[PDB]
């Protein structure tokens, strides 16, 4: 394009002075930072060198090019009208920057190696020829597992779900949409002042009680969707380690998506967002704890229509069916 920039381009020196580690993985460390005033997160993968990071080789653009397109399809939900929501995380751009690891990005690092621990190499060893991919992101909050114990009741989860289910409707219908991996590291929640949260499904609007959350999601790793006939997704057919996961039922919905698509991951199985959110509502009733119980009759009611939920929903066939005709969002 323009060819590549410096981190200075991405990251001046007050925004690579204000970053924070708040995110890692394989392919992937996350910072958060303030740029006017507001905060925004910040996703770096390096790309294109022949040498070893976190254990793996590093993606070629062209590998990962797919989630980018992803990402941005998604966040462009926000501004559509037929089929419209804000609950992706919105991209506020790309770049692809060349340099070495800055110093105050090493900083950063180092501290939440520290007080988290990390199972990344510590970037420290690229050299300036080096390309990234550096990704700027709404900030999202924090995950849904990590607010595993500080939500406030089950009207927070029902909301949640809901939010949810809502986005992943409006992206089946939009883009014919699967996630295909939404465990609840992939779910963000950060505080909203509003009321009720927007959104339009086919030309239809309507809205969601918030209970002060904003819903966001991430990690496209495994997506897939389409426009115009051409499917973008990461064909997993020759994996193995995938589907042979154990201790968690996470490590199931991969094999109930993979029995669902017959191993074939272009096609379009909507049901895989409801196996997903079925894990979701799973994790709602067993792992999830609130501050407040379900103390009173409406409550314990909220606490039987998500048992309900989670004991009917692998009936629909997609977050679409879901959203326009299970009695927990009448
Ligand atoms: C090619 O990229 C496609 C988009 O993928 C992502 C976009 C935004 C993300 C994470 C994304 O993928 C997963 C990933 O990179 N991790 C390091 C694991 C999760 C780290 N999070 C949870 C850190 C996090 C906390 N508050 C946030 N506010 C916004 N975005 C965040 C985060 N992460």
């Amino acid at each position: 394009q323009k060819g590549p920039v410096p981190f200075s381009h991405c990251l001046p020196t007050e925004k690579l002075q204000r970053c924070e580690k708040i995110g890692e993985g394989v392919f992937g460390e996350v910072f958060q930072t303030i740029a006017d005033h507001t905060p925004v997160a910040i996703k770096i993968i390096a790309i294109e060198g022949p040498d070893l990071v976190n254990g793996s080789h590093q993606k070629t653009f062209e590998e990962i090019l797919p989630e980018i397109i992803i990402s941005k399809e998604l966040s462009l939900l926000s501004g559509e009208v037929c089929n419209r929501t804000e609950g992706f995380i919105g991209l506020n751009s790309v770049h692809c920057v060349q340099g070495s690891y800055p110093p105050l990005l090493l900083k950063a690092w180092d501290h939440y190696n520290s007080t988290k621990g990390s199972a990344n190499d510590r970037p420290d060893f690229f050299k300036d020829d080096q390309l990234f991919i550096v990704l700027e992101f709404e900030f999202g909050g924090i995950d849904l597992e990590q607010m595993r114990t500080k939500l406030s009741s089950l009207a927070t989860a029902k909301s949640i779900l809901h939010q949810l289910t809502a986005s992943l409707a409006v992206a089946e219908a939009s883009l014919r949409f699967e996630h295909r991996d939404l465990h609840w590291g992939n779910v963000l929640l950060k505080k909203t002042s509003l009321k009720k949260l927007h959104y339009t499904l086919n030309g239809k609007s309507s809205t969601i009680p918030s209970c002060g959350l904003q819903v966001s999601i991430i990690d496209y790793t495994l997506s897939r969707l389409e426009r115009d006939g051409i499917v973008v997704f990461c064909d997993v057919s020759m994996d193995e380690d995938l589907f042979t996961g154990d201790g968690d039922y996470q490590f199931d919905i991969y094999r109930l998506m993979k029995k669902e698509n017959n191993n074939r991951w272009g096609e379009y199985h909507p049901y895989s967002n409801v196996l997903w959110l079925h894990y979701l509502t799973d994790k709602m009733l067993k792992q999830m704890t609130f501050k407040t119980k379900c103390n009173t009759p409406a409550m314990k009611q909220i606490k039987r229509k998500i048992q309900e939920f989670h004991r009917t929903m692998l009936n629909f066939s997609s977050a679409t069916d879901l959203l326009c005709q299970h009695s927990l969002f009448k």
